[PDB]
């Protein structure tokens, strides 16, 4: 059998670990966003190209580096490369454009070896800023001294170099360097178990998201958030014109996965940044994190991104190691609705290659899902409500299951309707049919949804547009493959026009 | 705090039943079929009235004695009470008229009564000589393949299992047996043969006559006596024919070879009864559970009616309650899953039948919220097979959808009841409002748990959409004027692409107006 | 192919439910607990020996009949013929005896001067209960008394009356309206379910009658009519010290008692479910909802429970029963009661050996019928994670029994203890129980599996000796009564030094 068909007819989880078939085809459709972030290796229009042919559904812009010259001139690149597509809608694919911020930073202020087990004192003294030795340190942080205690550890540079704070104080603390390696300039700070009162934008944040308004990005991948303050800071600052990108809030240390269900709550999202995360937290304890924060965000039907390293030999190796695909595929498995790749696309040798892989791995891993258990659980989970979309979207799912449907057909404006049926996982494609440009393009977020944007002009009979938006979404998954004539799909529109009105199912014949 | 709904939340079977809750008031839907055995107690036009009013859903009409012009006028009476209620479309209740077979039987010889000693040696016949020379030595019999179908060791029983024998000796044209049970032996008695593949015909030739009269009496089901076989089956469809080709054949289990055979008979039946009072007399009375238990489940996953029968009420033939033991009886065959159930002496001869029928009404109802519907819907999901028909995959998507926003009904339109009956076998909580304009769909839907029948008076109109809206907004005002909802609730509706049977694809999640 | 194990092996329990098969026979073994009331029909040595040769356990006498010489003279004869097996303790069979209360019952009187005179009453008839003490013997058609005083001053006009087991329906209008009738007799059971009846917990016949339960060394008490908490605690007061070791059982009968049950519950050595007086109390159509809500948390909380009245109520006149007393004995046995019941089917009935031998059979069919997977999965998770030895032992053993589909469960006990906690885990292998005490061999018949037998050799100097000797005679009982044979695997529980609360060993052995 096909799409590991075999191991979903299993009765316990167990059994179908031990039906899992290498010889088993997936179908066509791959379900999990793949995230890449551009950089001098995948800038130009005709790499971009080749990026979304491989598979990239978001191009992420990672403002930690670069001008805002550099970055419109990136987001035009990518809107070049996508249009380029455009001419045939039936085979066209949205891109979308995420916007990650800097961050709050701690900085220090040329190589000064540390010696293991040696005296390592803390300044905010200002005229040590360009006199950074192995016996004083400067930092930029001026409330350090409050939030660090008595054995508590400070990481600079990656987690190369862990100190251990033996005396707190007022304008100093004295450490001990528990972890060497050497001392240089300009390097990341970070504070392991701290609260940190740094602010939730910085001034140069403030400016970039503003120039996210602007360039009219979809998303917002928003750095270092500790609390649901820190969101309602960046919604603010995103203001009224703003309103509809998306904030993803990026979990990167102990406060914000201790305070994960206030933030989750506040935001349209998750990233598991697991780069910073793995500095911050024992690195040993990431998958934890990974699995809590992906679980949860299923629980809650809110997008969730894996991100970092997951493809990391990558940069140099034209093949991953088997840790990579077997990260790839646990994430997928796991349920994460987007996987991420960093320097992978933005700065080595092959990011085609690594765009690729993922694509491979997660179609596997997509059909390796127990949707048996996985549709049981989300549903005695979810609860009881009075929402006519919910109930439509369960009994879509549960139809869906009963067929082993080709797709899911859903008109949707504002994503919504789509969105609903994602989060109870079905095996089957979920095509989002879509005349709103910004809804395809934020579609890609959540797991399944496979976004068109209809160009069809609006029919004059509102049954008949519905109608024509239905056929469109047939013809698509009959020129990617995802269904021939005579497969039964599921059908999924409204009683009226407008938002918030999905009420009505149906299964039918692909004509 | 009502229809079980905190008992319903439970994780797990042992917590369902510890949340039980004697002061949780059901709802006022009763999914259950009930069937009425009519007789002198319950025959009048006034007494019927009260029992459609006491919650009787099919009148059933026991072919075993009575003649044809009797049983005529008792139909006749069943439908001039049923349709004093027609002045009100909204308040009207469909009443279906049932036919139960006499069957083959197995009866002895004529003595006036003899006595049968305990412990004793006693001698079958098949000599026609002592055919009407019966007595303590000698007994005659009307099967004349008894010798071929029991073999020695064998039991015997006579008088719906008042004397048992036990086969000693046999011949070819005779059998020598040691009385087991003691007892009056009384002339033209039932003979029971347990365990044998007894080769007694399908259709006795009464029972020719009996089935073909009512095709012509328009009966909307056939309860056929003594089903052994697919064969079986097939032999009462062949006898109703073509006129008869739409209505129901329910088989009756009796046997130990129905029992064995029960998946070949499932198959060519509509559906099935747990004829329990026969059963019980045929296979040992403590083992009736397990096959009453496997009949039900089987029937369930298959998706077809199954009636449990005999005694459920008993004791109120000459009482006004009924006994604990009958109580619970009621109960945990709603709890199994049987789509209706039954009442005999109860209502045909008792002194208190509209008590029975509001006993049967109470009992059912309670059962009904006391079902654990979050196991019994994921089993009965786990169990079904993936197939490309577009009616049973929204039949699956509308329950699923009445569960996830606890709706009040789900509405479906039918034309020959088959889209209402692939909902039923889902089990969900919510009544299924089935909306006909075929008098007989209205009347066989009681045959399916969870279906209430309205058979829709208005006339069609012109545009088909509006034809539907109509149809949607009389079973709104149905529910409305039964307390099954009000305006505002959501409630799930089922129709099709296109006029005409087989096309349910769409399921609406609607608010009622 | 045998105890139903092709049903065992299901995935589902609509699929175990399919696979139950009528051709499929059970063990010898049967679980649950068969508790006979004993009157004239059982009366005499004779039939009382033929009643523990068809499964009784328990003796139950009623104390709403009789005189206290009429049930001494009862108890005499059951401990005669329980002792006249005693010769073999292999063969012995432990008969309990329990003492079932009157408590705050209403009753009629006399009919024309007599007990057994019976009138006739018809539908919208008219009769008048009156309350001076004249008419206390001299009741008719017309006139009726009973002897709860305070009637007029809780019901209202408009109320419902019912008289003997709710037959008799009347309605106040006291002057009252036949709402049903039928046979009006002499002493019969009088309920009013709008009342707030306040008679009291235990009356001055109730002290009585426990004072005469000490005195006869009964086993268990069955207290009528248990309201709350603080009822359990008045008759164990009255039980006292002489007493301590009499179990209490707490009938509930009504309303108030199924609201507080829970209470009730953790005050009470084990519940009845006390069908006949809650199906009067409460609307007779709820009743299974109590039935199955009382059984399943008296399985979560590990105490004894009893199903209760009109079993197989037609066996009174019939040596058959009706298809709805079959379907009864099973659900019952199904849903998980300790012990099923039988009341006027053993004390006044025509067939009373043949209605023991009825239980006996449709309890041993429903016992392989359980769904033992679902069942032991779900103990296990509303099992609390305890820091007790002996809670980890049971739960060891019962899984251990279950991986080897064992013949026993062998368990050497001192109050009954140890071994009613492996039966909490409900193991589809009998117990068997050895002690030497006489008292906790007949207790232990209230608890599902349980099957005690009384150790009268004599104790062995070396206390492993003694061990051993307790094990091999539950061995000899076993290969006797056709559990297990020679060969078979059995799992033996004992502990780790002698007295009580030390079973921590549990032993997989074979059978020698
Ligand atoms: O997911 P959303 O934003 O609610 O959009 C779903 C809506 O789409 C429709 O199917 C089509 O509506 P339009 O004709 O306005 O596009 C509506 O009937 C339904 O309410
Ligand atoms: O249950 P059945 O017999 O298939 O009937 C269901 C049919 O009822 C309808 O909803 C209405 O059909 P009619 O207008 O022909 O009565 C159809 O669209 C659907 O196919
Ligand atoms: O169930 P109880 O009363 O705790 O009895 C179990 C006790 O019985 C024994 O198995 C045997 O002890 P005795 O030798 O004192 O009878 C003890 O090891 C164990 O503590
Ligand atoms: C093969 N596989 C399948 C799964 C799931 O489908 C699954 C994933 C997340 C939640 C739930 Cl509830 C389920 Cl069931 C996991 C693995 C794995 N990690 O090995
Ligand atoms: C309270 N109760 C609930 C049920 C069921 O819902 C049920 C019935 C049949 C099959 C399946 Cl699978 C289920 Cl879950 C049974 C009882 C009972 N017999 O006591
Ligand atoms: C056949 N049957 C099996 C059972 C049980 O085993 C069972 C009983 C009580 C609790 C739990 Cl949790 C379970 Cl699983 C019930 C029936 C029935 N009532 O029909």
């Amino acid at each position: 059998q096909t799409q590991q068909l075999h191991a979903a007819m299993a009765d316990t989880f167990l059994e179908h670990m031990c039906r899992l078939d290498i010889d088993s085809p997936p179908i066509t459709a791959r379900n999990t966003g793949i995230i890449c972030t551009i950089g001098p290796a995948s800038r130009s229009v005709e790499t971009l190209k080749e990026m979304i042919k491989s598979g990239m559904n978001v191009a992420r812009l990672n403002f930690s580096h670069g001008t805002h010259e550099y970055h419109a001139e990136t987001i035009k690149n990518v809107r070049t490369a996508t249009e380029s597509f455009a001419s045939d809608p039936i085979l066209y694919r949205p891109v979308a454009v995420a916007l990650d911020t800097k961050g709050p930073e701690i900085r220090t202020g040329a190589e000064v070896e540390l010696k293991k087990g040696a005296t390592l004192k803390i300044t905010l003294d200002n005229a040590y800023m360009e006199k950074c030795d192995e016996n004083i340190l400067w930092l930029d942080y001026k409330n350090i001294c409050k939030v660090v205690e008595v054995g508590s550890k400070i990481y600079v540079d990656d987690g190369l170099i862990s100190l251990q704070v033996k005396q707190k104080g007022a304008d100093f603390l004295v450490t001990e360097v528990e972890n060497g390696g050497s001392l240089g300039s300009k390097k990341g700070v970070n504070l392991p178990g701290a609260a940190v009162d740094l602010p939730a934008v910085s001034e140069k944040d403030i400016q970039d998201l503003k120039f996210g308004v602007e360039q009219d990005v979809d998303m917002v991948f928003a750095s270092f958030i500790r609390k649901a303050s820190d969101v309602h800071e960046v919604r603010k600052v995103l203001g009224e014109k703003g309103k509809n990108i998306k904030i993803i809030s990026k979990i990167e240390n102990h406060e914000g996965v201790r305070r994960f269900d206030e933030i989750l709550e506040a935001s349209d999202g998750i990233m598991v940044a697991r780069g910073d995360l793995g500095i911050e937290i024992p690195a040993e304890k990431v998958f934890l994190a990974q699995k809590m924060m992906i679980g949860r965000c299923n629980r809650a039907g809110k997008p969730v991104i894996c991100a970092t390293q997951m493809l990391e030999s990558m940069i140099k190796k034209p093949r991953p190691t088997r840790a990579e695909g077997s990260d790839v595929a646990n994430a997928v498995l796991d349920g994460a609705d987007c996987i991420m790749l960093s320097g992978e696309t933005a700065k080595g040798d092959y990011p085609l290659e690594a765009v690729r892989m993922q694509h491979l791995i997660a179609r596997e891993a997509e059909a390796a899902i127990y949707h048996l258990q996985l549709f049981e659980e989300l549903r005695r989970l979810a609860p009881i409500t009075s929402d006519p979309t919910e109930a439509t979207a369960v009994g879509a799912v549960e139809a869906s299951f009963k067929c082993c449907s080709g797709a899911i057909i859903v008109l949707t404006k504002s994503g919504r309707s789509a969105h609903q049926v994602a989060r109870y996982r079905p095996r089957a494609p979920i095509i989002a049919v879509t005349r709103n440009p910004q809804t395809a393009r934020q579609a890609h977020l959540y797991r399944g949804i496979f976004p068109v944007l209809c160009k069809d002009p609006v029919q004059e009979a509102w049954a008949e547009d519905v109608d024509l938006r239905v056929n469109f979404a047939m013809n698509v998954g009959k020129a990617r493959g995802f269904f021939k004539k005579g497969d039964v799909v599921i059908v999924l529109t409204g009683w009226r026009p407008g938002s918030g009105f999905t009420n009505t199912m149906r299964v039918v014949p692909v004509p």
